């Protein structure tokens, strides 16, 4: 007998809802088997991978992680993908989950304008990935056209009060971090698995600040979380919290009561938090430096009361979370918007640098800019500031170190580089700790930085 | 007491006979404890890693992997390591699943010319790996120096209707990936772990096309998969199918239903596939650049009826797998070889052009050179690709993109650069593409490439 | 209700006793949840991760990994850090198992010279990595920032005869692998996941030769396992023996019977390992360029009488285990310092080459350099050595091949290039060399060599 004999399908033929991420379709609640007719669309689009950082997507409905889809185990799925006029290559789908040869690929083969269809039987429970399947694939996967199809097993998932849909992927860009404007994918890159981000869905910030997934003291959340690749596999990880389970792909093992688990490039995995003291708890790839150095941070925020019984400590900060521990970096976009058109002013800058400046240079020099006499000097009303803007940018790009006078006080330290920020960042940084704090104010400028960075 | 506790060796001593990938030994078929003779010979040679791609491998048995042993938990084995006079390098072996220090290394170092022996038993049930621990370690492993032994229970394993023998390493030549002629081993891209091809087997094309694995539908295959590594860890998944059963090394865990399984350097797996529609089923290592753009990936051709229930769709073609959908890819290999003998003519081109086509080439402008009308411009009877064959040879290297005319019809589209392509295949590719379809002939030589490549 | 639901803190308030690595404190042994007072303290400082290279470590208690801390599930623990006055960076500590916003990392915030507390509820059994949460995360943690915490469950772990603590890490370097001096973190490779070293506790040969591990044949041996990262997963393995027992942090899937196992970045696990047979069992990561090449192996080694019927064999030695085969390297920490201070003799060359010999070169030329007649040339009395000493120079760095003529034998062989020897590691090599096995004595310098690599 295969998997899944529950008989032919029976009732009406069911349009499946499909969801965007973070969302996850209801439950099927539903005893019978059915067939479901999925409608796919792919749409090729620029969108911000980081602020003020253009790339063209390549997507499964428009988003990145593509459409959540939801069936059961037993039904026959009809599906329909489409590929918007507006497209330039073909495309195609393989999801996980399905039996037969390329999980669709053949049959799905959808030229810029065109529709194709497929039909299968969902034999396997689990939840899966989806993902394009046209030459060069990894390119096309590394542009974003990947995304998660869950098969419920025939009597449902066991009831929680909320389900997020959280998806890894490692993007390929021609410039690196940051650098700002339309960034091309980068083959060389990709091949080498030296991805310039590394996010859950398709974006810096994309689940952190305004936009993190949220639930309460007491309640049970449920993560549909993806590894769409192309290349790394995921540490992945819950700051601050623990895993109840996790489930990978329709596998029969469950692992219960975890903080850190592998999953593979491809994989997918279910896993189940329950909430217990109030605060923001992190998704993260733990190998870290992809976590707080290229993107992949994802927040739970969890809304309730206080047990000091349990934990005494105080939210997250940007000491940990750095300039993503605030709602939103919008002011990095328009600062950028307003360069490519030539209107850059004083405070959009000032503006831009605020955001930036947290985390990146408060850890040691505070949010007012005081420090911390005779350890961290002040930015705030700074001597050693005013004195001289260049060499600023200097110490920033390239360090200090040995014996300083900052406002009357010697300080005899280190500062490590931080030659990784961006010539604009830099800029924008400095623009606002000197119009800030009683500084002298003025502005310092990208093509400034260049020309620093290009003799130290 | 130790484990394997069946007594002594009982019986006549046994002469175990040893396979070659991709095959498996018998089944031991045995209720006693026996004395297992082993005998390896360690041999370096030349081999293809890829077409026209020659590589010194250094071998346990004259394959990669090497030969697969096969004996009882339980049993003493008699361990003969030989090193062909032929070879450079001393070798040993350190065996996964033996009792002992290095796991036989010191008492089996083993000069050119000479012979060596332990005995160890065999407490431990377990697929697991051998491989080769003489400095500098890495590069033996790297070099093919790694196989599989299986300890059966003493039961032995279920039945089933095929067993066969896959395993992944990386590789580090100096060359880039299908860049012709003989590849000396590179060590810095081995300590950076960086490798240039990523293969099961030995080569690419090694379980591909005419070298696929096969079953039928309705049977069970069982695969004894290791990972030599060196580095890397295989994302190992089954493309459109699911892994009935995946149990690693001889642990008491069993994982039922998944896909897609991690597989550590130097680890092994056993998987159980229960064939149930026809078509081609890929192994991968879904760290996708790797099995799509390095050489990682194997067929399992399953033969039987259709399942339209269970499976509209079409059989696996080009538009994933590549110029790997074809039986074979000889003509690449013959073109090589007349390049260096100085004999390479015309059709030597035309038909390794024609095999390097499929996939790289045709996913856009179709098998038939016809494209799309309005969307992906002929190559059949182009006047643009006739009016200019050099600008032809920087459009395969550097892409194109703009308003074009082809055959009277206008494009507006995006050519993505192939730079990865050598400057053989392009030559090759566009000498093809010259001689067919009605378009006027003559050649393209490396040459030519070359000389494009060093001035876009 | 909440896990570890035992009560309030009961009998009298406990300072936990802090044991640094290999070492682990004693049971709990205790019945009853009590209020545990920890006090860690960071100290920053320069030791050597290498021999004759330095580095600036960022440590709890003075060592890595840091302090290992043991509690029971239930327990209430008032976390006490303190940043040591000679610190230039804040601290913190995020504990993985915690269950609060940033694993205690806002609360803990704290500058040098200063203290701070924070206090949580243990609810989660399990072994736990815990490690720094201060901008730049990454670098505090490739600075060598982490260590474990165990939670015990309620009735404690089974009784085993010895418990050990190893922890792996990836570190950056400026400098490559054994170039001498005082070496900076190097950002650049940390984004990248490029580590120059990958070592147990803290340090090349930490846990080898004189620092093993050690325990008797029949004994069982419990060890704590930390992967702290920053980014690379381990490939976990046991050379010549088996895990009895794997459990991954508090997970409730315990695997058994397993010589290879995935720590994920950030990760830990529990294994149990029964002695079987005397000898050294090698803890590696299997991705074996980082245990062979750059320092990723600890030695258990287990005395007591051999047993043939299990394992014929010889004890490790140079040709798998390199350099780390002999009880300490200190001669070239001694002769690196004497080049430093200007006080370079002879001896100090030739004592640090005899190190430096061993695996390196004696696999082929054996430790006594008298070679194999015919196959592999002597460095014992050798006319060719003694002939051109700036050619021996150019051999080691850059391979020799073809037909040679040495003490009266022709060899035709290949030699391969050792290029990634330092100028002081050639050059101490030769030393030894000229200086034994009646060759002609004097000496190559650092300066000599590097000569020879700036023009082969
Ligand atoms: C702690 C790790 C730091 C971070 C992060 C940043 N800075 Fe810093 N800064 C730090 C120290 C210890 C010192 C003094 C070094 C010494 O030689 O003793 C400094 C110094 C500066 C200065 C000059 C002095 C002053 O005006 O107070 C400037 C202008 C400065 N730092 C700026 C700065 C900015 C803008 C940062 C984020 C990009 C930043 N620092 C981070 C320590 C640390
Ligand atoms: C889809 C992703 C493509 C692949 C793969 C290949 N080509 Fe292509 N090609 C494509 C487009 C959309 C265009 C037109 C670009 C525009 O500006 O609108 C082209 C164009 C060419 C041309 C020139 C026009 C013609 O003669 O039709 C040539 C000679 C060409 N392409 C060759 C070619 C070869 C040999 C390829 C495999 C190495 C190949 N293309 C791949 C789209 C795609
Ligand atoms: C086996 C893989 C080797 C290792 C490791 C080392 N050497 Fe070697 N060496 C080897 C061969 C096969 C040859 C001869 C090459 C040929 O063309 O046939 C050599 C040669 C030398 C020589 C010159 C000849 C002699 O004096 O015997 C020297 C000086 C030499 N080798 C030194 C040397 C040192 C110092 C090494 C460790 C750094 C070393 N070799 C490693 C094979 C192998
Ligand atoms: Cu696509
Ligand atoms: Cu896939
Ligand atoms: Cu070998
Ligand atoms: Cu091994
Ligand atoms: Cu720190
Ligand atoms: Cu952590």
């Amino acid at each position: 007998k295969l998997p899944g004999d529950f008989g032919p399908p029976r009732g009406e033929p069911i349009h499946a809802v499909l969801t965007s991420p973070p969302l996850v379709p209801p439950p099927v609640n539903r005893t019978y088997p059915a067939k479901v007719i999925v409608e796919l669309e792919v749409v090729e689009k620029e969108m911000q991978i980081s602020e003020g950082v253009s790339y063209t997507f390549w997507t499964f409905g428009g988003t990145v992680p593509g459409s959540f889809i939801r069936v059961r185990q037993g039904d026959t799925v009809e599906f329909h993908l489409k590929n918007h006029p507006s497209s330039k290559m073909p495309h195609n789908i393989d999801l996980h989950g399905v039996t037969g040869p390329g999980g669709g690929a053949a049959s799905s083969f959808t030229a810029p304008g065109h529709e194709s269809q497929f039909t299968f039987k969902a034999l396997n429970e689990g939840i899966y990935v989806y993902h394009c399947a046209t030459a060069p694939v990894g390119m096309h996967i590394a542009n974003g056209m990947y995304g998660l199809i869950l098969v419920e097993p025939p009597e449902g998932l066991p009831k929680v009060d909320h389900e997020y849909y959280v998806m890894q992927g490692d993007f390929y860009t021609a410039g690196k971090y940051r650098e700002k404007g339309l960034q091309p994918f980068d083959m060389e890159k990709a091949i080498d698995e030296r991805p310039s981000y590394v996010l859950f869905n398709g974006a810096e910030g994309a689940l952190t600040g305004d936009k993190a997934l949220h639930a309460k003291v007491g309640e049970t959340v449920r993560i549909f979380v993806g590894n769409g690749g192309p290349n790394l596999v995921s540490s992945f990880h819950v700051i601050g919290a623990i895993f109840d389970q996790v489930r990978y792909e329709g596998g029969t093992n469950v692992q219960k009561n975890v903080q850190t688990t592998l999953i593979p490039a491809g994989g997918a995995a279910v896993v189940k938090f329950t909430a217990r003291v109030p605060g923001s708890y992190v998704l993260v790839d733990h190998s870290i430096f992809r976590a707080l150095n290229k993107g992949a941070m994802a927040i739970l925020k969890i809304d309730g009361a206080e047990n000091k019984l349990v934990y005494s400590g105080k939210e997250l900060d940007s000491v940990y979370l750095g300039d993503r521990a605030a709602p939103n970096m919008s002011a990095v976009t328009k600062a950028t918007q307003a360069s490519v058109s030539g209107t850059l002013t004083v405070q959009d800058q000032v503006q831009a640098g605020r955001a930036l400046f947290a985390g990146t240079c408060s850890v040691c020099h505070q949010g007012n800019g005081a420090g911390l006499p005779g350890v961290f000097p002040p930015l705030a009303k700074s001597d050693f500031l005013a004195a001289d803007p260049k060499r600023a940018m200097n110490i920033v790009l390239h360090g200090l170190n040995g014996k300083i006078k900052v406002n009357g006080q010697e300080y005899d330290s280190v500062m490590p580089p931080m030659t990784q920020l961006n010539d604009d960042e830099v800029a924008n940084i400095l623009t606002y700790v000197l119009n800030s704090w009683d500084n002298p104010g003025g502005r310092v400028s990208a093509e400034d930085v260049k020309k620093v960075r290009a003799q130290p």
